[PDB]
């Protein structure tokens, strides 16, 4: 009972107003050869949303390294965005370096299907992962009551970029897959002839003609991907509330 | 674009055929007081899909301890589902204990908006997290080329059940939030009088009238959630490909 | 209350995916000067469907003598086609040399009217006999519970090619017709002048101006068509289940 | 294309005029506990159609023994039907005992989808096999130029009646299937529990959990069916044209 | 409650199949400088229809002398047309020289409004008199139960051609009109001035300015028309059933 | 084209104004159990129309002997009808005893399809022969330029009433049919059993099972019909224009 | 209600048939510089209508002197018009010199809105006063039971023509207006500046800035207008019925 | 263009505001057994409209003698109506006793078809003469530039009232008709029988069966109607502008 963009579709053409200026999506990021993560939050001056902005902000360098820009979205106006980012910097001591789209008539929210039954007026916690051709690669929709795991967004972009560069599919829980560990999967044969040639070539470890894998990711790519999940699993060293 | 069910809507009433029999969604799970994760995969005898079924099966008791049932979906017929599950048990040594929906005309797929531009004929890797009242709580759309992180699905269900039980919102990266750690958020005041009373009462740690939290989750609640993320982060000691 | 292509119509233009690759119908066969028989079955790993695939396979050389190619169709995906053909070769000892169309959204099933009331999701046992101009010559619709008589499909193609080459119509039960045996029927006069000319010429055996025939089929043609029927009538020497 | 009735549908309700009187289909046969074969031919005083009427008449007692009534169909009027059947009895020495529907405006032809691209005005050679509950079980569409094999129509009815009676599916080319001969197939299991139970039980010969069979058809049932096919295969002893 | 062509309209353009070949109406007759009488009959091998075909055949030479051709029409096929005309030649001793249209799907009948409430499936006894410009000049609709008076069709054609060449209207019962006998009527004045000039001229016998006549038809034209009516009135010298 | 009522339909329910008063058709004549002939003419004070009114008036006793009432129709008003009937009585010496419908807006004309392409404003010379049940039995459409043969209207009513009262069909040109003279046709058999019973019986003179006749009409019936045609064929003894 | 043309619109473009010929309105009069009065009457040989035609005829030269032509209209045909005009000349001794439109399908009547609730089939007594540019200037609708005052139609046309020529409005009851007698009204000022200038100029007799008049109509124009009204008021010396 | 109500229709039901208050039409007058004349004028403070109001007011007692009330209409509001009537009494010396409808949005004007092409904003000079049953009897449409002849409106009511009470039609120019003078016309016969009875009764003076009259109006009634026309034709004794 609501309409969304689809994986494999170009991100919808739109002019949006941010607290950094007016930009065209997705062209502004395509032009720079950058991926972007567009994520939404119900409203400014809400606590879960503030935790999520701080989490994105502390991982900013990790996104920069992957060649990924971040852009937020809520139904609030630019002035609230500026006051809210100023509060976070002053009260939590973390600067929010990325822009937030101001969507007061919910024009962007409706276009991206971010108004769910949980609220008629405020956007759910949507995530659009968009590559440097402007194509939607992955979408997540978290609810109002539950913050995102930002390290999984890093792992998705890392794995997707590795998949594209090595021409491989990525197993469940990569790089900690229980069957093939850090293995990456060769796209299966699509014909009788290709299945026979694959089962005869010896080129790849195989469980069957449709299930072949090798280990072409560098130790560095594998350990970078693992470090995202290690950070997600670590009890924080010192809580930001104690000095605030 | 394309049309989906939404967060906060009841899962659409539908009768589906599984390799376990015919069932009505969501009633089959609601009538048992169980949550269910419905997840889709493009086709049987595909390699990423196999790794994901084995990750789900490995985490099956973790799901059951939460009162969460699993149910798969592809456009394959039940005979293929039975052959594929027999192949996994025989070649990987892992029984798939949960059912798979057979959706040969894409009826269920079209209803849950699981056909994206990547494939006209096979579902993407959708995830629907549905509570024991039959309400959609969270939705994930992974693409063909990228397997899911199943421990994030366990983290979502655990955190949602804690939120429901303790009347709290869950911060980013819980239970390892950089600001408040394993802290849970008190839903913010919605009026001037509630805001004033909150800032006067001294009942909760606060950064402002709209950002209050406490630590009401049991040690075992927190450790269960940390265990899911530690498993996501750890390289497995034994790869299952090496058993065959 | 369902729609079909019709005898005398060109086979609908369509791209289909098979376990041999992607082909245009009917162009792929028209370009080789070949007839094709497109037949459908409900699902892979079904027993009647297996018997019919083995029946087609054993008669493969008979279809190649007539210049006919075979092409199957079900709603199953390519991977299941490949595992099912592998299963037939391994357990029955019979190679299936011809392709199977994979039709998971029933796009082809709906174009050809192969979804009947017996199943909303699986095709009935359709047979389209298509000549080397890509024209539909004969259509059969067998149900789920009843396998085809493949020797009748051979007799239909042989008789059609014979009618086409000799400019003749083919009587009931040819070449064992009770009135004229292996005789072929001259197309009847369509005018008073033609009717009178026919009745006066004595060129043909006649029962009346509208019922004339001769015996222009070679003894090879007659005996090859009769051999199809003798094979259909004979108790097999040895059942394939015995050596398997 | 053009619309047709479908396998598993009730034969469309209709009153028809035949050279025996006015009847309601399918009720006239359902109320007698009888199956019927409705078949069509392009026009009266056509030679292929004449050969088929004589083939049906010769097999009339075989159809009566199965509890099957025959009813023909063309766009001609009753008076042509009567003159043509008199011509057949007088000139071929064969009485046509069964009625022919007269369908001059093509009302019945359009309802049954019997007008194909080959003729705008005359029906092709359709066959509708309808059980004693008024349900369409099988449909054949033969073209103008090609007479039917009437013994296949007996084998279809015989096979269908055994399938219904013994709760079995019928293999390819029964009762001469190359894999199981006169064997009939047990409906395959539809669930994991049913598949495991079938393969533990040892009640039936099997090639796999989905492919079980036994030989419950009487000697008399099998010999009746082989007799239809033997007659199809054997050159007739005396041709009717001779004494004419 | 049925739609017809109209007097003064061109006969609707159409391709029809006859027992003489395929022709375009009205072009086939216009090309030859001919009028035609198209007449319909319910079905072949019907007795009133047989009496009409014999009456038309007996008057055929009279039609030809007038530059008029005859064409029949029923919902029967060409093969029935040919058998029926042969039956008439053989049993009545009268050759039917003119073609019959075969209209099995009632395309022609429906275009011409020949399907009345008396029969849903068979044409009434319609008559279309069409001149050499292909314009409909007169239309008669006789029922199933009542044969036509063919001599009145001859009188109508003769009187129209006389009216056309002589620029005259034809009185009731011409050439035996009770007021003016074989007189023909001068088209009445359409203005006061023409009325006054008519009354003043004394050029014609008149009863009033609107009722003038003269006698410009030749003795031969008048004798020809009286012959049609004397033939209609006289009991035949010998009955064709006696000679049969 | 245009629209008409049809043979076998009840005459359309309508209230009409005549120079005798306002009546319901066909109720006014049904309610007296009388047949009626409704006939149309273009306009009052037109010469052909005048000749037809005089012809109908001369035959008024013959119509009354058959229990048939006459009613005219034109687009003129009642005052013009009355002045035109007075002019006929005054100048031709013949009283018009039957009413004329006044149809100034062409309401009746459009309902009976009497406006053809010869005139957008004036009716052609339509004839509707309606029985005592209000059923249309025969329809004639003569053009502006050609007066009707009123004796053929008498022959039609006479033969229709004979057909109704004897259960017979009436051959072409009755009672001067070339094959059977004054003979009347027995409705043909409609079934195989009736056809055989008819051929075994010898109750009737027969040419075949479908062509039987007897002579059940009284001499008075036959001679009255022949009288109408003899009157049509007779040179008038004395022209009314001379008598004036 | 019903649709009418309006004062200030061009008379609807139409071709009409009269007892003088076929003409186009309003072109036929515009091309002559003529005004026309089109008037309707319910039917020919009606007494009020006859009185109006004689009244128009008696004033024909008064209309001609003003450059106004007359044209009548009824749903009668031309022959009835000619006969009715003949009757008036012969029985009343007055020639009707002007044409009457014949409108048998009420095409003109419907276009001019002349069918009111008093009669569904006959026009009321409409009057369209049309100027030499073809523009409707005035419309009167008298009922069936009331003849027009033809001298008021002369007053209207005379007054409209003086107003056009002298650029003046015509007071109530001109030329015997109780306030200003034969005075004509100056079109009132339309601005504050024009009002002041008119009150200052002393150029006209005035009651206020909006009520100014002068006496620019000739003695001859005034006496003609008074002659029309004097004639309307005068009891005729001799009645035409007594000279009949 | 432009819809109006019609002669023979009930005046449309409406609530209207006047300078005397709110009244329902036509009920307000039907209740009192009174005719009314509703008339319209373009605008208050316009010269021709002022002359008409004065003419109506001078003839007020003549209207009251006939039991006719007067009601005006313009698109002006009540205040302009009161100021304008006040101006007429003060400057011309004539009290306006009847109400004026205020129609500022042209609601009443559109309902009565009073907006013609001559002004999109101001009403033409419409007159509805409505009888005591509330039926529209006559309608006049005078233009902006031309005042009405109010004595003709008196003549119409008088003649209509006379015709109703005496059951007579009124000749042109009554009571000064040039054929029958003050005679009134008997409604013509509508049937042949009625026409003959009228022609033989000698009861009325006649010119033909359709034109009969007598002199049943009182001498008072005739002279009162003639007075109205004498007043219209009289050069006024003294002009009101001199007594300004």
């Amino acid at each position: 009972p609501g309409s969304i963009p689809l994986i494999g579709e170009r991100f919808p053409e739109m002019e949006v107003t941010t607290d950094h200026g007016v930009i065209k999506l997705p062209d502004h990021y395509v032009s720079q050869g950058k991926w972007f993560v567009l994520f939404s939050h119900p409203a400014d001056f809400t606590p879960v949303s503030t935790t999520e902005f701080v989490s994105f902000a502390r991982r900013y360098e990790d996104f920069q390294r992957l060649g990924v820009d971040l852009i937020g979205l809520s139904v609030d106006s630019v002035a609230s965005h500026i006051k809210w980012k100023e509060w976070i910097e002053r009260h939590i001591g973390v600067r929010i370096p990325f822009p937030i789209i101001a969507d007061p008539q919910g024009t962007v929210a409706r276009r991206l299907g971010l108004l769910h039954a949980e609220s008629a007026t405020h956007t759910v916690r949507g995530v659009f992962i968009v590559d440097a051709r402007g194509v939607i690669r992955t979408m997540l929709y978290y609810p109002m009551e539950l913050g995102r795991l930002v390290d999984e967004i890093l792992r998705i972009v890392k794995a997707l970029k590795l998949g594209d560069s090595l021409k491989r599919a990525v197993p469940a829980d990569w790089p900690n897959n229980e069957i093939i560990g850090e293995g990456l999967i060769v796209p299966p044969p699509t014909t009788e002839d290709q299945a026979r040639a694959r089962m005869e070539s010896g080129q790849y470890r195989s469980l069957d003609w449709w299930f072949s894998w090798d280990t072409p990711a560098s130790r560095d790519d594998v350990e970078e991907a693992r470090r995202y999940l290690r950070r997600a699993a670590e009890k924080p060293a010192k809580l930001l509330y104690e000095e605030a």
